[PDB]
């Protein structure tokens, strides 16, 4: 299913010295995001820190919200996930996409300028409207 | 999108002491969900605790679940996030609302009586029915 | 709702020794995955290890995705949680489910064959198609 997200770019590098995001293929269910660094960031055990991407999204449906979610390959064999889990982008968020980046393994690891370190999926959420009872 | 949820409050603190769970924006996605304590609980790094909500919900749609994130600040800045990681509510369940609350950093924190510290956010899933096939 | 998903049978043992996967109630969000594996796994407090399944799916759908979570009181209660925290699963992938675990506790854990370690959702996912603007 294709909905159109407006993106604004907040930084020169990203689409010239990186890419836009893309789906690999068409079956794809997340887009890579990128680390918008200007120099690599050494992470020892227990660290985290905060990596801009350089994007700024406004998903303006409100039956739709995006999650961030790490990457399996770095998560399981190199430890590198993300500080709050996961995150999650509401339909009237306009600012920078930031990621928490936290080191949960037991080697230090260097995050490069421009390297893939999380994905971001968009999923519909459904807003609930409480009905008080005493008793289901 | 909006759904009807029920919603049965379990302790005579919750409305009172502190209010019940609401959208901030009309473009929010998770509602934050609070700690219905009787004490401040101290967290050691590396503790994990179990704090109710005095509240149940009862989705009843089979076509909608709840999942229970972490929020970003305490995640991220504050290392306070869920020990099960990402929790489920199902359709069917109706006991209260628990929230698993790690501390995956390295200070100690203590959570106060009524302060947010989770979010939940309802998603449409689906039910699979497997079409066993010896091959793709 | 139900939508129908193709699955391919990887070892001998699964349907034999343990069962295939299936939701305990009719309210049910996810499936719980078992591991499958030759001889009991030990992890000490900080170790991660990769689970086989012994299935392998075919989504196929686009507008369709799975996500693994911790089960809750094992991740709660033990400290037995996933190394990747949330996996994401493809409507394209065909090769083996793999289930990274992570002892996130501070006592050792065995994991034994054909324990459930995980659970399974299938979400609806869009694919986002982006519009450049300049500002918001
Ligand atoms: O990994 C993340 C998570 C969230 N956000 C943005 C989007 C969201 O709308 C806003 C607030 O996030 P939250 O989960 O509501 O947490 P908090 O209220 O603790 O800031 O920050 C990010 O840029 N990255
Ligand atoms: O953070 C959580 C997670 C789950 N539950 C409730 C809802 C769910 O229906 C029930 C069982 O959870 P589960 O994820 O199926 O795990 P387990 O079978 O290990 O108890 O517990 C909570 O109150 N809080
Ligand atoms: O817990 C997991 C996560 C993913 N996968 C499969 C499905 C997915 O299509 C493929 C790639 O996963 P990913 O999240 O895209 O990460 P990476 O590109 O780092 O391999 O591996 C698993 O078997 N188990």
């Amino acid at each position: 299913m294709m909905k159109k997200i407006d993106v604004k770019i907040l930084d020169p590098r990203v689409g010239k010295e990186f890419p836009l995001p893309t789906y690999a293929t068409s079956g794809s269910a997340g887009l890579d995001l990128r680390a918008c660094l200007n120099d690599a960031v050494e992470l020892a055990p227990g660290d985290t820190t905060l990596v801009p991407t350089g994007l700024a999204i406004h998903i303006a449906d409100p039956s739709l919200a995006a999650m961030m979610l790490p990457r399996s390959g770095l998560g399981h064999k190199h430890g590198i996930v993300l500080g709050n889990l996961v995150g999650l982008i509401d339909s009237d968020y306009q600012g920078q996409l930031m990621i928490s980046v936290w080191n949960r393994g037991q080697d230090s690891f260097t995050i490069q300028p421009g390297e893939r370190i999380a994905q971001m999926i968009f999923v519909p959420v459904v807003q609930a409207e409480f009905n008080l009872v005493e008793d289901f």
